[PDB]
């Protein structure tokens, strides 16, 4: 007759043993007759017991910088086994919490790319990568590129296909995300991509024409950047939408005492780049919307056209811009990931 075996995931006197797994022990010629963890000043960690009496496994998350010890008896026909092991868990210098973007069970446009930001910078950007599970379905190809040190995106080489649902599982928590930092939680969020719309504006006709799964419903008159300040051409990504907001131009950079300086609250505001251009309500134009440029960059368009755009654009639809005298909407600019040719979003840049 054999005596049990006891075979468990950590080994006695390990350290930085890391917290994004669960801890386990199994019995081999023998079942598990009592199994304890407890913590370094005596309270039990939850676990539970396979059915069949041959694997123990905690069920709750185990902590960083915690002292375990262990404690496990297996008996068999051919007689008993039993052995304590103490183990030390990671001790991060930091820890950083992701957010991610879009919202839970949210529905998104066509262009919106999985987001995940970071409250502190990533030294190790392929750790943080690898830690996070995308599912598609259908199943696209993508691949990750980093906007800066704390933000990275995730999205296929074309807009996604409508009906496409996306899950995100962000399991940083216990991975070293380099330097000592490590994951303070994991995320999640599941989406779904909705009709594909796409608003062009074209500065040779200057109108906004709004397409729904390719058919105009919509023909707005629009003014866009004057000479001096124009509308950058190319693929911008809805985000947030207002029914008022101030628009301060410090928030993008510029004082508002300067020249270029700005602060003016304006009605229906659909956000399309970071960089603080929206389409917005302008009713001190309407003259000029369809004709000549007046702005300082934003899409000018009539208080009806912007409340109707409010209405009926989501965020992650798309607004294109073309034909101006401005140059290309940066590719990091926050909703400018489009204008980053494949070739290089796909290479990426985790180094
Ligand atoms: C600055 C605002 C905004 C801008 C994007 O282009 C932000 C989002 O970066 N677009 C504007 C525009 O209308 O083009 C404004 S101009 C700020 C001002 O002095 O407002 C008065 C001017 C005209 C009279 C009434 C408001």
């Amino acid at each position: 007759l054999l005596v049990p075996k006891l075979t468990a995931s950590v080994t006695d006197g390990a350290v930085g043993v890391t917290v994004d797994a669960p801890v386990s022990v199994t019995a081999a010629d023998g079942v598990l007759a009592a199994v304890t963890m407890v913590n370094d000043n005596g309270r039990p960690v939850a676990g539970r017991l396979s059915p069949d009496g041959l694997r123990w496994s905690t069920t709750e998350q185990l902590g960083y910088n915690r002292r375990y010890t262990l404690n496990a008896t297996a008996l068999g026909l051919g007689g008993a086994a039993t052995r304590q092991l103490t183990f030390q868990t990671s001790s991060p210098a930091h820890l950083t919490m992701p957010y991610v973007m879009p919202g839970d069970g949210e529905v998104v446009g066509v262009g919106e790319p999985v987001a995940i930001r970071f409250d502190e910078n990533i030294a190790d950007r392929g750790a943080a990568e690898k830690a996070i599970k995308i599912t598609t379905n259908p199943p696209v190809e993508g691949a990750f590129y980093w906007l800066n040190n704390r933000e990275v995106r995730w999205r296929p080489e074309h807009f996604w296909k409508p009906g496409t649902a996306v899950d995100v599982a962000v399991n940083t928590y216990g991975v070293d995300l380099g330097e000592g930092m490590f994951g303070e939680d994991n995320v999640q969020t599941h989406f779904t991509i909705g009709d594909e719309v796409i608003a062009t504006a074209d500065d040779n006709t200057k109108i906004l024409t709004v397409r729904v799964n390719g058919e105009v419903v919509k023909s707005m008159p629009t003014s866009m950047g004057k000479d001096s300040t124009p509308t950058a051409n190319g693929i911008y990504i809805v985000g947030s939408r207002y029914k008022h907001i101030i628009m301060d131009s410090s928030t993008y950079g510029v004082p508002v005492n300067s020249p270029n300086g700005y602060r003016t609250d304006v009605d229906w505001a659909t956000q399309i780049s970071y960089s603080g251009v929206f389409v917005h309500s302008a009713p001190w134009s309407v003259g000029a919307q369809g004709h000549t440029n007046t702005s300082h960059g934003c899409l000018n368009v009539s208080p009806s056209n912007a409340q109707w755009f409010y209405d009926h654009v989501k965020r992650g639809d798309i607004v294109e811009v073309v034909n101006t005298v401005g140059g290309t909407l940066p590719g990091i600019d926050g909703l400018g990931d489009w204008n980053i040719p494949w070739d290089q979003w796909r290479a990426g840049n985790a180094k």
